[PDB]
């Protein structure tokens, strides 16, 4: 029999930023 | 038998920033 | 027999943000 | 003077899938 | 004056399927 | 005086999937 199939698509989005410890004297 | 489909699609969105130890002094 | 599906969708969101430790004198 | 900033990180997320016209017969 | 900047990080996710008029017989 | 900065980072997905029409008979 006939079949129209859309699997997949997930879209994941990730940010990790990061700053070094800030010894600001 | 006919048949239309669409799975997944299940869009995740993260975001962890960091600031590090500041000594601001 | 004929059918139409949309499974799935399930978009999660989120936020982690963080400051570190703030010594500001 | 001293100062941390982080400003932005709106993360918006949508999703507007469609079917078109079903003519199921 | 010190100054520790994080702008921006603005994260948008889209997502717009679609299927075609569907005529199923 | 002393910066650090991080601009931009912004991370734009889309997705725009089709399906032609379908004479499903």
């Amino acid at each position: 029999g006939q079949a129209w199939n859309q699997q997949g698509f997930n879209q994941t989005q990730s940010s990790a930023p990061w700053m070094g410890p800030n010894y600001g004297v």
